[PDB]
DNA sequence: AAAAAAAAAAAAAAA
């Protein structure tokens, strides 16, 4: 039978590759969102070459001392998650998971010699993200659920703000296990209050399922829900697919039909590109480029025009006529496409980092390396160096040493212990430790009144003292 | 047989 796997990480920082996880929690459920099996919760021991983001710690309320005492090493941490995730017929999901948690999981698997993507697809698996489901529910089919307005009078979609707005036990927020229930409940609510949409959006979580909607040649208009648009637009707009992204295969170039389409008609590509990557604050008295990408593998909400009803339009302040006009102009002018696609054909302006943790997206691993890395998983730690393997991917050697050094220091010899002590010395430089102490010493002189917040800060200094 | 593109910028979620 098929199942839904709700999960939520509590990390030591925002950057998934560079920051480490602190806590993991997950619950297995059926299609009706009824709890199957026991709830899974466990902590991760942070390595001795990393300090947490003090902000993240003020949010999570979990000190490295607690995680070190309670948790397991990252190799086990990854094993337990990979065990749960690889169960056949499992749809893994959470809240804002595609653009955070899943990025963590991928690195956790990447750092600990597990396949970073297989969990999402292999054995009839998939993933889902409820965030845009809530935005789509509010935008398209709000009747039934209470929607919390912001200070400016705009719709908020923070989990804690939702569960409280619909009478659900949201006491003690930012807790791995407490958030999963709050998510499951939020799903259960939308499933009950609005099934059709919930199903549509579910079945249309698939890369190939979305594809069907895209008729680039005919520029068939589609409803697109995304936070990138804006809460004043119900995070919603009509869009038209101009062309497939020239390099990335999972991306497609969408034109915003609500935006002013003059720049595309007037300016050339080279200038448009520069015009696309400019801030609204420092941008002058010009209309911005009404173009964005949609990553069909990142659970984007797409539907056909008629899904967005003229009522729901008037409710969200979206001019249907203006969208219908620009479409006719875009259909009337092919030359617009030519210039647009060329914007996304340019090569990567950023130089790749030499930090092995951040190289996940430097291509896939081969079958030989993929197999050889399994033998590394099966081979016991102590016997890892004795095993002579000829790897192809230069990342593997650096990944290994870090794996063994972080997870199994006691398996290191003298040289390996020394070069690690150097690696650490390069991380915890006086100027790095000062800036940290400055960041703490600032925050304490800011949250001084909050004894709970201070206690957490002090703990970070006491940790920072005993780690170096 | 299949899986991906971090970071310029749009906004708003997550730690």
């Amino acid at each position: 039978q098929s199942t839904f796997l709700f999960h939520d990480y509590e990390t030591f920082g925002t950057h998934p590759a560079l920051d480490r996880p602190a806590q993991f929690a997950a619950i297995r459920t059926d299609s009706e969102f009824n709890v199957i099996g026991e709830p899974e919760v466990f902590y991760c021991k942070p390595a001795d070459d990393y300090l947490p983001q003090p902000g993240a710690v003020l949010i999570t309320g979990i000190t490295p001392q607690e995680a070190r005492a309670k948790g397991e090493n990252e190799a086990a941490f990854a094993a337990r998650i990979h065990s749960l995730f690889t169960v056949p017929k499992t749809c893994i999901l959470g809240y804002n998971n595609v653009r955070f948690d899943d990025e963590v999981t991928r690195n956790i698997f990447y750092r600990n010699f597990y396949d970073p993507y297989a969990w999402s697809w292999q054995h009839d698996n998939s993933r889902w993200d409820l965030l845009d489901v809530m935005r789509a529910c509010y935008a398209l089919r709000p009747e039934g659920i209470n929607w919390p307005e912001n200070d400016d009078g705009l719709p908020s979609f923070r989990l804690e703000h939702l569960t409280k707005a619909n009478g659900i036990e949201h006491s003690n927020a930012h807790d791995a296990m407490a958030d999963v229930y709050a998510t499951i409940a939020m799903a259960k609510l939308v499933k009950t209050r609005q099934p059709r949409l919930f199903d549509y959006l579910f079945t249309h979580r698939n890369k190939h399922k979305l594809m069907a909607l895209i008729d680039v040649p005919q520029m068939k208009p589609l409803v697109h829900v995304s936070g990138m648009f804006g809460a004043w637009r119900g995070n919603t707009s009509w869009v038209a697919p101009l062309a497939w992204h020239p390099e990335n295969r999972n991306a497609v170039i969408m034109v915003d039909l609500a935006g002013d389409i003059s720049p595309l008609l007037e300016l050339d590509s080279d200038t448009l590109r520069e015009r696309l990557y400019t801030a609204k604050t420092d941008l002058g008295d010009n209309a911005a480029v009404p173009v964005k990408l949609v990553h069909i593998n990142k659970c984007p909400v797409l539907a056909q025009a008629n899904t967005l009803r003229p009522e729901d339009a008037d409710r969200l302040g979206i001019n249907r006529q203006h969208c219908l006009d620009n479409l006719k102009i875009l259909r009337e002018n092919p030359q617009v496409r030519e210039k647009v696609v060329a914007i996304f054909a340019e090569a990567e302006p950023f130089t790749p980092s030499d930090n092995v943790d951040a190289q996940l997206y430097n291509g896939f691993f081969s079958d030989a390396d993929r197999a050889a890395m399994k033998i590394v998983l099966e081979t016991e730690p102590r016997n890892l160096p004795a095993l002579d393997i000829t790897f192809v991917d230069k990342r593997i050697e650096k990944l290994l040493f870090n794996y063994r050094a972080r997870n199994f220091p006691g398996t290191l010899d003298y040289a390996e212990q020394q070069r690690w002590l150097e690696h650490r010395r390069q991380v915890f430089t006086p100027e790095f430790l000062q800036g940290y102490a400055d960041e703490l010493q600032m925050l304490v002189q800011q949250y001084a009144d909050d004894k709970e917040k201070v206690a957490l800060l002090k703990a970070l200094w006491q940790y920072a003292e005993e780690i170096v």
